[PDB]
């Protein structure tokens, strides 16, 4: 992979593996949400990242996911190769925003895309806090000045409120626990792990008869390496919408909550 | 990836993803074992199999390729952004199966990083009953292996082929109720191979996870997993720290697995 002429984006290849596919022989919602967890890291390192500015580091502070957005049109089948085009930019002192856009190297044509809004937060307290001006003039200079937007539109899906499940839900999937391959580098569960609890709710008819198009995904608290997750659904709608709720088996304690949309093969 | 010049095995060159890696930045046995199974699709289409892998007879005896067994002993684990290559091949072990093998390199140095084994053998797809490797569907896949013995582990009386015990009730280290998500599957909805590798190690203390690096793993494949089975991991120390494992199902304490682990002290 590698930076554009500008450098204001970050474009990077990839050939669908055998293992990265599901049923249908295209690659899983989890494997794209891998793959663009792979390009936003490649393009913070190419960008001087050993991910922590100077500011970051002295005061204790990263990067944290709060909410995720992903709509797919074509899933990029078992030996395709996919480009990927990601790029940052400052939403003031909220926090930063990544985009992504998903284009088949043969074609050229846009299969899918995708937005997430990280926040700071000190890494020791678990504290969220606004950005400070002094750490945005440090990474502006690696933004586009001018607005680009992977969903631009007036009312898209991917800035809308979702509300809170409430009990009893129509589907759910009980004792969900992640094993060592759900953790990251620095031993705390990985955020595509996440997206697959959410997706365990969901019948295996629905799966069989159709293809997720949308997945919005908000970050609520961190599932830690000794708790279990309970994932709870409830169909809320020729497309499916769903209401989703991640939250420990235990006291009930709120991890995540989020939305689905299918359509029909 | 591509074939060798002979035709008679196949290289593939593969960068370390973050997510791929571990608390020390190097890929984690689980990468390897997922690397190694995409280099063996990929050897498999090159040869000339579909993608909906049997040969002709295979096809009309309803008859398909399961692992019997996986051995792999890592000296070096590729860091985080580091390149390695993968040569693999296959070999005829006659009527009791096939045989595929593995030599993973550094791309910068050259040098030998790991290397693994695995035993396939046939198996009819409907009733799950194991079978001898016929004679005709024997000289379907010959002309795609090397004549002369290849061996990643050659050695007399080594790691790859020692007999494994059953583990003895209690166990010193336990996981329990460990169940596969929709990412545990593969394209034809079964358990993939690395999962079970995964909840073998889920018993191994955290302590020595931390202490040690893992440098030798063999398993013995016994039975599937179904989708909706709940699985107890045990271990038990029995020595370098050396552990015997046990996968069985929660229920009954049917025997899905068993194997060992070598690991030393960073
Ligand atoms: O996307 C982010 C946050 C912003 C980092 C950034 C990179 C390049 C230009 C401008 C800003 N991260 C990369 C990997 O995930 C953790 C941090
Ligand atoms: O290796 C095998 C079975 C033998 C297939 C083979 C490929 C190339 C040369 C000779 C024989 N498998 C790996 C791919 O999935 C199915 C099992």
């Amino acid at each position: 992979g590698s930076l554009t002429e500008d450098g204001l984006s970050y474009k990077e290849k990839f050939v669908v593996r055998s293992y990265e596919v599901g049923s249908n022989k295209t690659a899983t919602v989890e494997t794209i949400a891998n793959l663009l967890q792979e390009v936003g890291c490649n393009h913070a390192q190419s960008v001087g990242f050993s991910a922590t500015t100077t500011t970051m580091r002295k005061l204790h502070l990263i990067w944290v996911t709060a909410r995720m957005h992903i709509e797919i049109y074509k899933y990029p089948a078992w030996g395709d190769v996919v480009e990927i085009e990601t790029w940052c930019q400052s939403e003031g002192r909220i926090g930063t925003r990544r985009d992504w856009i998903l284009k088949d190297s043969v074609t050229g044509e846009v299969t899918g895309r995708a937005t997430s809004k990280w926040v700071m937060m000190n890494q020791d307290t678990r504290r969220l806090q606004k950005v400070s001006d002094d750490v945005r003039d440090e990474y502006l200079v690696f933004c586009p000045q001018e607005p680009r937007l992977a969903f631009p539109e007036e009312n898209n899906r991917s800035l809308k409120k979702i509300p809170k499940l409430e009990d009893p839900a129509q589907y759910s999937m009980i004792g969900l626990k992640p094993r060592r391959a759900d953790l990251d580098m620095n031993q705390h569960v990985n955020n595509v792990t996440y997206i697959g609890w959410v997706l365990e709710s969901i019948p295996q008819e629905i799966v069989d008869t159709h293809e997720l198009q949308v997945i919005t995904l908000d970050y609520r608290r961190e599932c830690q390496q000794d708790d279990v997750v309970d994932s709870l659904t409830t169909t809320t709608s020729n497309d499916s919408q769903f209401l989703h709720l991640l939250r420990l088996s235990g006291d009930g304690q709120e991890i995540n909550r989020g939305t689905t949309l299918w359509r029909k093969k």
